[PDB]
């Protein structure tokens, strides 16, 4: 078989890229290691930047989002016995963010793809990439036990952190930047009303806590935990008690608790690889970079990489301007580094780090006081949180 | 002998406090360990916030400053092959800073004090403080070999980092926060025209460099150096060559060099003690806190502590409101911590730290790019640099 663009991975990155390309008349095949059900089982992110919202509308997959998504104009930060609200709309010049689950976004895209008849091969095992620096690269994989070959012009690696695509680039061509945090986030999804209409990030002496939501009757909470903890050590009862201990009393008393629909621990990490391409292979999303979830940039960076790759492929196919594809990494990296800096800052000011001396604790508190108390300070948070403009 | 306020130390803190109190009719005696000449030999700071400028005018010691001081509306930051100017006046809402040497400020104050006839005892050896928690505290010292006693109501410890006053508070009553940096600054004073009309802070791979001035024919430069270096290892020739290697070529080529008038190495440190008082003793300036010079806040924080202490003593003496003095530490610490946070930030983004991994170097560069490229980012630098308003 042959196609124009081969896409490895059927998470939001690959599905979004595949839908945009399909609509533009550029044929693409998506290869996914897992089953549709397995992909839809992942909870993950819940905050979308306007750029991604617009991209979804452009891919023609925004009906349910427009209907069910919640537009937020602010967010709160609680620390040292106080709650500070950042008016994102006012401080960013009218921009806002939309709360709509990643699971929902993925489901919307999967439906759209199924309906349009574009090619998607689930359970594509042992995917391998070949002749990346040739005129005609190709992908091989096994279906049922048979090894198939897919010829193409370009390959988009949208296979996440553990995908085969980043592994397929000669190690000596890549420059990796990484930072692992000494803690993870224990998240819990519950069919209960959110404790607030906006998100509450809380820096507490016992550790970080985050109150989020998915809808009016679905909440998503997180608590910072050491990397040594295992989810089976945390009953729902234990989680709720801990969450409450980390929240302002007035918030903790309004909290409606209930049984978890999902509960898991995800460790924190920062990761960037440079460049993000090699020959006919272009990396996008988690395959190229990782940000701690504190700033809600993961899914959002996948969106901007895809937007950039899609527009460059359009120039290549529609206008015969293939040379522009060489600029992919430079364009994406500029946005990526700024989002990595913000996520890192967000993480350092909201979490409790092990082995912190007195000076550092005081500086962490002063960072909060300064940034949340100055108009210019609030503005730096807001503009970064709503998301810097696409290039 | 007896006085109302005993002041330990004749650097800018004590002299400024003594002049303000004198003018307000509150008698004060200043005790200094060194000679007038030794004090005037210190070069140190060169940038004054408007608050300090106004305080000097209030103490009636601003003629020469108004005449010789240089008002700066901006400052530049050079990094990764580029020079970025921060328009302080525009970004701070019309505020500026004044370049007038600390040596000059000290000389102006010493003259004013000498002329008004207020008491100053130089070469006051082995100063000791007594009955700090009594109704009537006192200071003892040796002059000529004779041990004298000075009775007073209050004692202001303006004796710097190594003064006897902070040492006189029961250690268990103080909470210290400290951070030592792995480098020092090698400074050089030269009788040459400045390379720029505004300051240039430079982050270079070889290390930090700063181009400052004292007048139109007097420059002050600094270069970051390891704590293992000794000034005798640095000839003028070696310094100039190193400075040039750390500056943008166009700047380096305009540089007029010459023999040093002064040259020395000063290590970097952050230090805060809480509280800043004990009984009838109040600490001010370097006796209570230290900031790395990167943000030019040392002399400026001494000024705000003195302004706060002076105004509280005025209420106590003029209005009989002695209770207000209990609020001294709380008021000062709020400003101190914000200035410590800024000086720390300034230091971390402009210096080259030993043992920095790839991720951190990239984040340091991105911090610069973000802050110097965003209106909100520039504003956070400007408002902090001109100095936050006195409380
Ligand atoms: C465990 C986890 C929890 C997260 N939680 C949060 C959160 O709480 N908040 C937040 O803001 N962000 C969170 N994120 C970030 C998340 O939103 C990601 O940024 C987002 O899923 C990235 O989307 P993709 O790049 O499409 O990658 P994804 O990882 O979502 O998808 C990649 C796809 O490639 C497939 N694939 C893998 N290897 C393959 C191969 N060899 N061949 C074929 N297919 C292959 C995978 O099966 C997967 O379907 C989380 C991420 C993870 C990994
Ligand atoms: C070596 C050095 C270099 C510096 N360089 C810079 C720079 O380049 N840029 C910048 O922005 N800042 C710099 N600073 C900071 C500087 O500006 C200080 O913040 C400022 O001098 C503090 O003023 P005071 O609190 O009055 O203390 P000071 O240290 O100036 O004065 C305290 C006085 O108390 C006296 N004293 C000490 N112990 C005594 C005792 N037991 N009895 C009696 N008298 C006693 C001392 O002799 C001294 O005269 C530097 C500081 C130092 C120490």
């Amino acid at each position: 078989m042959k196609t124009q663009v081969a896409i490895i991975g059927a998470g939001p990155s690959g599905l979004l890229l595949g839908q945009l390309l399909h609509k533009a008349g550029i044929d693409n095949v998506i290869l996914e290691r897992q089953t549709p059900d397995y992909v839809l089982g992942r909870i993950r992110a819940g905050v979308l930047e306007q750029g991604m919202v617009d991209l979804l509308r452009e891919a023609g997959v925004d009906r349910r989002m427009a209907r069910d998504g919640l537009v937020h104009e602010g967010v709160e930060i609680a620390f040292a016995g106080q709650r500070r609200r950042i008016d994102l709309k006012r401080l960013s010049g009218g921009k806002t963010v939309t709360v709509y689950g990643q699971t929902e976004v993925t489901r919307d895209l999967m439906e759209a793809r199924e309906a349009c008849g574009a090619t998607t091969v689930y359970q594509a095992a042992e995917v391998r990439l070949h002749d990346l620096q040739g005129e005609r690269p190709y992908v091989t994989f096994e279906r049922d036990g048979e090894r198939l070959r897919l010829d193409c012009d370009y390959i988009a690696g949208c296979d996440g952190f553990h995908g085969i695509s980043r592994q397929s680039i000669p190690a000596e061509r890549l420059k990796v930047f990484e930072r692992v945090y000494p803690f993870g986030w224990l998240g819990l999804l519950a069919d209960t009303p959110p404790v607030s209409h906006e998100l509450i990030y809380a820096n507490h002496p016992r550790g970080f806590a985050l109150c989020s939501q998915r809808s009016a009757t679905r909440s998503r909470y997180y608590v910072q935990v050491p990397l040594t903890e295992k989810v089976e050590d945390w009953s729902d009862e234990r989680f709720w008690t801990e969450l409450k201990a980390r929240l302002p009393a007035e918030v903790a008393e309004k909290l409606v608790t209930g049984p978890s629909l999902e509960k898991s621990i995800a460790p924190l990490r920062s990761f960037v690889v440079e460049p993000m391409q090699h020959g006919r292979l272009f990396l996008a999303g988690d395959a190229a970079h990782i940000v701690p979830p504190t700033g809600a940039k993961g899914l959002n960076l996948a969106a901007s990489d895809v937007s950039t790759l899609y527009r460059l492929l359009l120039k290549a196919y529609r206008e015969g301007r293939g040379e522009l594809l060489e600029r992919y990494s430079a364009i994406c990296l500029r946005r990526i580094w700024k989002a990595e800096r913000f996520s890192w800052w967000m993480t350092s000011v909201l979490h409790r780090f092990p082995d912190t001396d007195a000076f550092s604790q005081r500086i962490q508190q002063t960072e909060l006081e300064y940034y949340l108390g100055s108009e210019a300070g609030l503005a730096t948070i807001a503009e970064n949180y709503v998301g810097l403009p696409y290039e």
